[PDB]
């Protein structure tokens, strides 16, 4: 029933733009929305990937590998799944493995890859693939792994046991001003609810 | 170690603005980011999203979701019920109110997250994730009455919690919908648990 009628540029940065979206409502009435989009999406299935990296290690409980970074939009430190934008021509899987290695040092193995999922659909068109990757922590590749952070990337790795993820996150947020990512929180919640 | 030095308005609409953020990287080098922000926040967070567990005896427990046209996405999305928190509303009351408006269900608060970030590489947007149970055997939830305010057009989709990920993948496959990243993240962890 509903569809886009027109999209008029309001302001274009180097990385992000704002648009006035006109669309048809199901009553048959024209309405508008203020939409955010990135400037960087070309032919990729989505803007980015986030990685759910399950660290598996003999006689260890499975950990979820997370990263902590300063996020200028937020004005503070955030705890998230490893993530980055998909390079032109890169597959979501390759991007996930590459970002995981750059951000954490770990060399993972693909498990599964979501369809493109929307980050904040009342606000932006931005999308990701959520890529589950296992990390064989018994492999010597993954023994004492060096993050290879790109220019201006400053990332800390935090591995937390899957079996206590939510309480461990709640305890980190108790100790300091940091914000947990909604996707990480959502996944830690489901782990409790299951 | 990292922090915001200053913010420059680039463009301000009625609902969203774009800012150029100057911040200090951990080396002592000054860098910029194109930060997006809502103009509506006053509150704990911009919004709430509701994880609504519909519990009926002798049925599978379901997670109640909503399907809506999202103009920034150019299409239909499947999401947790959600909306912005009104001035002087608590995140709990916002949750029960949005849930009622969008689904017609009346629920009870189980738990409520701290403020969590929506897309921290892009925006300062935050929500409270509020887990809510719905006693689907109560008379008030028998023939649920959804009260859309002006311009909301919301279809309700309940899905069994025990097969949530497979049910969502099916809808994407069949209906050309975009699943929300938080919904998908939750659905993933229900499978990944134990
Ligand atoms: O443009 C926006 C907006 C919000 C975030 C980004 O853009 N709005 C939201 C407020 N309104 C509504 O809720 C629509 C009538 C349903 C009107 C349009
Ligand atoms: O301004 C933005 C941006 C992207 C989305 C919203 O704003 N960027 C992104 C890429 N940046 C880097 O990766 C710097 C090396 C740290 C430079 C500026
Ligand atoms: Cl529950
Ligand atoms: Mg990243
Ligand atoms: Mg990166
Ligand atoms: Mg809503
Ligand atoms: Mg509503």
């Amino acid at each position: 029933k509903q569809y886009i009628i027109s999209e008029e540029l309001i302001s274009e940065g180097k990385w992000v733009k704002l648009e006035k979206t006109t669309y048809m409502d199901p009553t048959g009435k024209t309405r508008t929305w203020e939409s955010v989009k990135r400037t960087t999406r070309k032919e990729q299935t989505a803007d980015g990937v986030a990685v759910i990296p399950v660290l598996q290690r003999t006689l260890h409980y499975e950990c979820i590998v997370l990263v902590k970074q300063f996020r200028p939009p937020m004005g503070g430190y955030c705890i998230e799944f490893p993530a980055g934008l998909i390079d032109d021509g890169e597959t979501p899987e390759a991007a996930a493995l590459r970002e995981l290695e750059e951000e954490t040092g770990y060399k993972g193995d693909i498990a599964e890859c979501s369809p493109a999922v929307c980050m904040d659909p009342g606000l932006s068109n931005c999308t990701i693939h959520i890529v589950t990757v296992t990390i064989n922590g018994d492999d010597a590749e993954n023994a004492r792994p060096k993050p290879k952070p790109g220019d201006g990337e400053f990332v800390e790795v935090i591995s937390l046991p899957k079996n206590d993820l939510l309480q461990r996150l709640d305890a980190l947020v108790a100790e300091e001003h940091l914000t947990v990512d909604a996707r990480v929180y959502s996944y830690a919640l489901a782990l409790k609810h299951a």
